[PDB]
């Protein structure tokens, strides 16, 4: 008794490599034993059963094999969708076709990532598409040749897409992105990202008051990445001509200061990233000078008298008044002790009420600050 043909294992769509081994999945059977007969629609595909002297083989069990896949720009007819068919005594047998495509994986990326330069904290982008290849190559990156996670919060992997919410220095490094698939692996062009640092001052310049012919420094430290070129300025005008110098550490030194010397002067940090300034004042020291000198005064007994003495210099002096041969100093902020006949006014005079005979002599003012002192008197003579 003869059994007609039918297929009892249907082979399933599968991938291969150039040069990479294939098996199908092609089973039948009949009396007598069914010959399958490969096609691709139609053409007939030379065997190791029908000739000896050809590369492709034919195994017994039904499945075709393949040793080398034939592809290139001359020929290449291994690739393409084959179907088995078995033919016994009586009755013919098709079975479902199957996907027998070559895997394959270009050499340059459709897109590179591309180099990023931002400051700290500031969000970082790189962009990348594998090169062109069947399967679909997935998406990878890699920092300084080792691979990266989606773990930390702050970097994100999705689509074509490296993302960083907020940079931190850490993040600088050679990044690389990667195409994969059942052929191989493919790192595209190195994508370098720097994360720089704004300049800011590490030591600031400080105000400084100086007597005339003097020296004056004021000193400036910055910090940053790139590293910083920190440059002095003189906000009204120029630095002095000949009597300046910038130091190795960024000190600024002022030699035999004068009155046209006194302003601010601002020491500049700047890199590529941004710009940083930091501004001191230099109070050039004058000594005091009389304005109004008291005047010699003859008063009657009972009689108010004010003896004016008023005083400019730079810092504004201290005025205080003195009766000659002691030491009872009279000011205007301070309760007189002795007398509350006696007074002194917030710009410098002396006024004595109520004059007695007691009154009678010197009065001497002074004036002075850092830079020098001056001393002048006047006589109150009491009449009666």
């Amino acid at each position: 008794e003869d059994f007609p043909p039918r297929i009892v294992e249907h082979p399933s769509d599968l991938i291969v490599s150039k040069g990479e081994p294939a098996t199908l999945n092609c089973k039948a059977e009949g009396r007598p034993t069914p010959t399958i007969e490969w096609y691709k629609g139609g053409e007939r595909v030379e065997t190791d059963k029908d000739d000896p002297r050809s590369h492709r083989m034919l195994l017994p069990s039904g499945s075709l094999f393949f040793l080398r896949i034939v592809h290139g720009r001359k020929s290449r007819p291994d690739e393409g969708v084959y179907v088995c068919v078995a033919r016994n005594y009586l009755g013919e047998a098709v079975s479902h076709n199957a996907s027998l495509e070559v895997a394959i994986l270009r050499d340059d990326f459709r897109q590179n990532p591309s180099d990023v330069m931002v400051a700290v904290g500031e969000p970082a982008v790189m962009e990348c598409q594998p090169p062109r290849g069947h399967p679909e190559p997935t998406i990878s990156w890699k920092k300084d040749g080792s691979p990266l996670d989606d773990k930390d919060e702050r970097i994100t992997i999705r689509g074509g897409k490296l993302m960083i919410t907020y940079t931190r220095k850490s993040d600088a490094g050679k990044y690389v992105c990667v195409g994969t698939n059942m052929v191989g692996e493919r790192e595209s062009e190195v994508a370098e990202l720097t994360v720089l640092e704004r300049p800011s001052f590490v030591k600031r310049p400080s105000n400084l008051a100086v007597t005339v012919d003097d020296s004056a420094e004021f000193k400036c430290e910055a910090r940053g990445d790139p590293v910083p070129t920190v440059r002095w300025r003189k906000d009204d005008g120029e630095l002095p001509k000949s009597r300046y110098e910038i130091r190795d550490d960024h000190t600024l030194k002022i030699r035999k200061v004068t009155a046209g010397d006194m302003g601010s002067y601002t020491c500049v940090a700047e890199n590529m990233v941004g710009k940083a300034e930091a501004s001191a004042t230099l109070t050039v020291q004058e000594p005091p000078h009389f304005v109004v000198k008291p005047r010699d005064q003859v008063v009657a007994l009972g009689r108010t008298v004010t003896f004016q003495c008023e005083a400019t210099g730079n810092p504004q002096p201290a005025i205080f008044w003195r009766r000659e041969g002691s030491q009872n100093l009279l000011f205007s902020y301070q309760p007189p002790q002795s007398s509350s006949r006696f007074s002194v006014s917030q710009t410098g005079d002396l006024t004595i009420t109520n004059v007695q005979r007691s009154d009678v002599g010197y009065y001497i003012c002074q004036t002075l600050n850092v830079a020098g002192s001056i001393i002048t008197k006047a006589y109150l003579e009491v009449t009666d």
